[PDB]
């Protein structure tokens, strides 16, 4: 600077393509998926016969329909899409048995934004309105369901990963069953991203010891669509080299510890146990308390099944000029509690998450770190 025991096992989807929840739009209901994004604030959905779509929302076939006659134009890294505003009766139906209505754009036109050979035809931004296009004026999805029904104002995700991936968004609680041991809270600094404070990065216990303002340059996020722990330049560098450091037992090029190549062992091999684990310390509910999140080779290094020429992997650890974000990498180890109501974050160690006989992603507390309100950017 519709009860939750009915909400698991909700999301699916494919590696790297996301998670999604079946949702339905208008009267009659019109059936589609939507992806769950806890880094956008927009509920939009795909309104045109592009050819990637199973589906798509067909305003004129809904009795419920209301045009807000307004467009917006969104670009971003990677892509862009173009949207009609409007309003209409939405429901999630393996969710709360509510129904509301929500501001919906309707997508005419995109590049780079829907996947060939995805099963998903929208995203539900799940961030708060400082980030909604085209301004905080346009109520996100949410905020819609909270003020309209009597559902409590928090969210919890189990992303599950494996190829098919499955899991779990708990609409309005939290099921004890998809996590073991406590929850432990980060602050939600502003509500905007789901932005958090990181303290301290240790690999394999070995602090990095860095200023902790570098962690959180310019900010650092829980983002569910996107697949990578990105981390600012400055700790990348330094993380890397703390990681070949720990796993130079094996040696491997430049190019696999920059996303350039995947890394390819036999059959049923595959060396965890050289590579170390990594852990984030966040700042805690507490003055001079934090907690720590550990994650394994398991969740960093990615299997690609997709490889046409052996267990091929990519490292899904990758710089970012737009600060720390907590994407699949991360949130695939733990249960996550977006708990609006208290403007905190929540993790556990998850029920369904990816390890081995010697070691397990872990949620540790509580520890002593003073100067947590310098690590702020
Ligand atoms: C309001 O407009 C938002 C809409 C949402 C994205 C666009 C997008 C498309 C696909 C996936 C995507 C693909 N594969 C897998 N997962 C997600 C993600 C995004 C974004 C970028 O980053 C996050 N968080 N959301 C950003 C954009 C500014």
């Amino acid at each position: 600077a519709g009860s939750f025991v009915e909400m698991v096992d909700n999301l699916r989807g494919k590696s790297g393509q996301g998670y999604y929840v079946e949702m339905t739009v208008g009267s009659p209901p019109q059936t589609l998926n939507i992806l769950v994004d806890t880094g956008s604030s927009n509920f939009a959905v795909g309104a045109a016969p592009h050819p990637f779509l199973h589906r798509y929302y067909q305003r004129q076939l809904s009795s419920t329909y209301r045009d807000l006659r307004k467009g917006v134009y969104v670009p971003y890294t990677q892509g862009k899409w173009e949207g009609e505003l409007g309003t209409d009766l939405v429901s999630i139906p393996h969710g709360p048995n509510v129904t509301v209505r929500a501001n919906i754009a309707a997508i005419t036109e995109s590049d780079k934004f829907f996947i060939n050979g995805s099963n998903w035809e929208g995203i539900l931004g799940l961030a708060y309105a400082e980030i909604a296009r085209p301004d905080d004026s346009l109520e996100p999805f949410f905020d819609s369901l909270v003020k309209q029904t009597h559902v409590p104002n928090l969210f919890s995700l189990q992303l599950c990963g494996a190829a098919s991936v499955g899991g779990s968004m708990i609409i309005g609680g939290i099921d004890h069953s998809l996590y073991t041991g406590s929850l432990w809270y980060t602050p939600i600094r502003r509500e905007w991203y789901y932005e958090v404070i990181i303290v301290r990065v240790e690999i394999n216990g070995q602090d990095l010891k860095m200023d902790c303002k570098e962690y959180n340059y310019d900010k650092s996020i829980v983002d569910s669509g996107t697949t990578n722990l990105r981390l600012p330049k400055k700790v990348f560098e330094a993380a890397v080299k703390s990681i070949k450091a720990a796993s130079s037992t094996e040696k491997f090029p430049d190019g696999f510890w920059l996303g350039e190549q995947l890394v390819c062992w036999q059959a049923g091999t595959t060396p965890w146990n050289i590579f170390p684990v990594i852990s984030l310390y966040l700042m805690g509910e507490v003055t001079n308390q934090s907690f720590r999140i550990t994650i394994l080779p398991q969740q960093y290094l990615r299997p690609v099944e997709d490889v046409a020429t052996d267990d091929c992997y990519k490292f899904a650890i990758s710089q970012s000029s737009t600060g720390t974000v907590m994407g699949a990498v991360i949130m695939e180890g733990f249960y996550v509690v977006f708990d609006r109501a208290r403007k905190r974050i929540g993790f556990a160690v998850s029920a369904c998450h990816v390890h081995d006989e010697f070691r397990t992603a872990a949620v540790e507390g509580p520890f002593v770190t003073d100067l947590m309100e310098d690590c702020g950017y």
